């Protein structure tokens, strides 16, 4: 057992390890049955992991939402560095979809609306989140696990890549994941908070159909296939809706000027579709 200020946890409950974090399920110490996510430094990159640790602290403490992870403490001190979350207990889309294959159009529609919700804090203070993709959507249901899924709630998780962008500025920082970069960020251009409606774009269509928009071998030839196509134009299978069709081309444009922006995501008909 570790503590961090009123929680605790163990290194034997690992709920998830990448590169410059690891995840541990934890406890409340007074109150047993409040569950959090303990965040801690992966030692194997020290320099960069508390870096983005800290990045992390810096912008989800401004940042409060139904649908953003959140964070109930943090603990940063010389050589280490903690943050104590919201415990989502569904896990991550991307495991969600692996088992489900493929999502409802209505299933879609929820995730989505949520978030959008999300975004639109995003998008007021300024900040770009710049690495979704499945694994980074958590998902809660309040009524448990084993509970109706209409009622299952998303959370975008983190925010060690995000950044505040100035209105009139441009980000240039490769971040992300390959396969949910928009072209401009995987050409290695500049890009705004346009990116991030890309990512989205990518995650909606993975979600309906169980694959990428634009499949590559690699990075490299993801990258190369967006440098020699000036249009791309995603297979919509005929049985889509209408409003998700239109959602999913304007938000998969290769061009982020041409790209849907944020007043028409936050409003689309397939957001206030029965
Ligand atoms: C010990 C235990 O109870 N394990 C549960 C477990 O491993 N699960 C449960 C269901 C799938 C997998 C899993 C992954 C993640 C979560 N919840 C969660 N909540 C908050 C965060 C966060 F706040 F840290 F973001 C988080 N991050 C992990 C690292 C991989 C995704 N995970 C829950 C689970």
């Amino acid at each position: 057992t570790e503590t961090v200020g009123k929680f605790e946890f163990s290194r034997k409950d690992l709920i998830g390890h990448g590169a410059f974090a690891v995840v541990f399920k934890g406890r409340h110490r007074a109150a047993h049955d409040l569950e959090v996510a303990v965040k801690c430094i992966n030692k194997k990159n020290l320099a960069k992991s508390q870096t983005l640790l800290g990045k992390e602290i810096k912008i989800l403490k401004e940042l409060k939402h139904e649908n953003i992870v959140a964070l109930y403490d943090f603990q940063e001190m010389a050589n280490s560095v903690y943050l104590v979350m919201e415990y989502c207990n569904g896990g991550d889309l991307a495991d969600y979809l692996h088992a489900m294959r493929t999502l409802s159009e209505d299933t879609i529609r929820l995730f989505l609306q949520q978030i959008a919700g999300a975004m639109r804090l995003l998008h007021s203070k300024g900040i770009i989140h710049r690495d979704l993709k499945p694994q980074n959507i958590l998902l809660s249901n309040p009524a448990g696990r084993r509970a109706n899924p209409n009622s299952i709630r998303v959370k975008i998780a983190d925010f060690g890549f995000a950044r505040y962008l100035q209105s009139n500025m441009m980000a240039a920082t490769l971040c992300g994941s390959p396969m949910y970069m928009a072209p401009e960020v995987i050409m290695s251009q500049h890009y705004d908070g346009k990116a991030d409606l890309w990512s989205i774009g990518t995650i909606v269509y993975q979600c309906l159909t169980g694959k990428a928009p634009f499949q590559a071998s690699s990075p490299q030839d993801l990258r190369l296939f967006y440098e020699k196509n000036k249009t791309l134009v995603p297979t919509i299978p005929r049985e889509t809706s209408a409003p998700l069709r239109q959602l999913l081309l304007a938000l998969l444009q290769r061009n982020h000027k041409d790209r849907m922006d944020f007043d028409e995501f936050f409003h689309h008909p397939f957001l206030d579709a029965s």
